[PDB]
């Protein structure tokens, strides 16, 4: 909607940085409104929804099982990894694994999951097998982070990983049970409270995956919609900006009170 541009531009300008943003009709896969569609953007942590899209596509091949018990050692923990730092003792399935990665943003958990697929190289891979020739994993937790201006290491394009995100949702790619898995840890989601959520009415679905990084990044890619279910996808994303986390936390949290009030 027009008014959400207006904000979304307001944003760009009161961060002194690009914002990226799209919204994509769920249904349809249709670009609804954007802004820098096709300008990179460091994924930071919304690369954990991609990479358990890639392990629930092994899953649905056979050669992956959510119930499979993985152990690992302090050496493999790294930092922010709220949820594997409690299990050393005795280790994680992969299924609590994306759920920590993705509900948590468990560094450790994303990296252990990377490491059953064969790297980020891998996780590329499938994106590239996907259809996505764009987005592109390179780094693990937490180098992924780094956003170097005009690195296009770890970056996706808001476009694109709308785009990969619909296509891990909906389709024939992942089977019903994968894709009401992955939307599921979504919804779930703990630690977006201060983005799209805060703007969120009583009653309205979301399922998202926020990220943080160095050099002002921030983002969140969503499913969300009124009345309980889904029927849209966003996708925002803004880096190089001196703001504080929460200057930038409240313009996101803005243009999602935009969003929601021209629905
Ligand atoms: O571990 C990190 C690195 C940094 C987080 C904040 C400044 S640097 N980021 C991950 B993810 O974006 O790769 C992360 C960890 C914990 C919470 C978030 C979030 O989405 O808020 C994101
Ligand atoms: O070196 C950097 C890179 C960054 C980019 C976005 C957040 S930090 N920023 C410094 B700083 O936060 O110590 C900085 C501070 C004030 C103004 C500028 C500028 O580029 O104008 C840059």
């Amino acid at each position: 909607h027009p008014e959400t541009l207006v904000k979304v531009k307001d944003a760009e300008d009161q961060l002194g940085a690009r914002v990226g943003y799209i919204e994509l009709d769920l249904n349809s896969g249709k670009i609804l409104e954007s802004f820098r569609p096709e300008e990179r953007f460091p994924m930071m942590s919304t690369f954990k929804v991609l990479l358990c899209g890639a392990v629930l596509s092994r899953v649905d091949a056979g050669q992956e099982q959510l119930g499979r018990r993985i152990h690992y050692s302090q050496n493999d923990l790294v930092e922010y990894s709220p949820v594997t730092e409690k299990h050393l003792t005795d280790g994680m399935t992969v299924r609590e694994l994306c759920s920590a990665a993705i509900t948590m943003s468990d560094n450790t958990a994303a990296n252990l999951l990377l490491t059953t697929i064969g790297g980020p190289k891998e996780l590329t891979a499938f994106l590239h097998n996907m259809g996505d020739h764009v987005t592109r994993l390179d780094r693990w937790e937490p180098e992924l982070n780094e956003a170097i201006p005009n690195d296009e290491r770890d970056t996706t394009t808001p476009a694109a990983m709308a785009t990969t995100l619909r296509k891990l949702l909906t389709g024939e790619l992942l089977t019903l049970a994968s894709r009401q898995q992955l939307i599921d840890w979504m919804e779930a989601d703990k630690v977006a409270g201060p983005l799209l959520r805060s703007a969120l009415p009583a009653g309205w679905f979301i399922a998202d995956k926020s990220g943080a990084g160095e050099r002002g990044s921030r983002g969140i890619i969503a499913a969300l919609g009124p009345d309980g279910k889904p029927s849209r996808i966003v996708v925002i994303y803004t880096t190089g900006s001196q703001a504080t986390m929460d200057e930038r936390n409240r313009q996101i949290a803005e243009i999602g009170a935009s969003l929601i009030k021209h629905w």
